């Protein structure tokens, strides 16, 4: 029952926010430990040309993997004009209030659409126990997650439609 009501400190975001890029990277734009309200825009390209929209799929958590990541929700922006990867510039403003409501939206610029989506802080997103994973986690294997976000490179993305691929096979390296 949290959108006018409290849960105790939600001065400091629990987990970072952020969404998932096209490989199971995790890109974040609200960090842990980041007092809100803060409202973070920044404009993200599509890897996809002959695109019909993009989706924005929501994460939290500190993994550089976004399947240790907790999934908010995510919205789907259709309606947008097929053009090249890095025609469409998709600004995707996380804006989270001081009740910790995370507002999502993404605003096209080509076209001038926007679509946002409201995802309050309020369902058994994490346990207690889940918040200090995430956070322990990445504290854990700092040096790989790190290196994972980094060797990988390719963040800062956008989907046009849910992949929903990982083919783990022999998983990674």
């Amino acid at each position: 029952s949290s959108k006018t009501q409290d849960l105790l400190l939600l001065d400091v975001a629990p987990l970072s926010l952020g969404i998932e890029t096209a490989g199971g990277v995790m890109t974040k734009l609200i960090p842990r430990n980041s007092t809100i309200p803060t409202k973070k825009s920044e404009i993200f390209s599509t890897y996809a040309d002959n695109q019909p929209g993009v989706l924005i799929q929501v994460f939290e958590g500190e993994r550089a993997k976004t399947k240790d990541n907790n999934l908010l929700g995510k919205f789907e922006l259709s309606g947008i004009p097929p053009a090249p990867r890095g025609v469409p510039q998709i600004e995707v403003t996380f804006d989270v209030d001081s009740n910790g409501i995370l507002n999502v939206s993404a605003v096209e610029k080509g076209t001038g659409k926007s679509n946002k989506i409201t995802i309050t802080n309020d369902k058994g997103r994490l346990s207690k126990e889940d918040i200090e994973k995430m956070v322990a986690e990445a504290e854990k294997f700092k040096e790989e997650d790190e290196k994972e976000s980094q060797r990988i490179a390719s963040k800062n993305q956008l989907e046009s439609i849910a992949y929903s691929l990982k083919n783990t096979i022999s998983e990674a390296g």
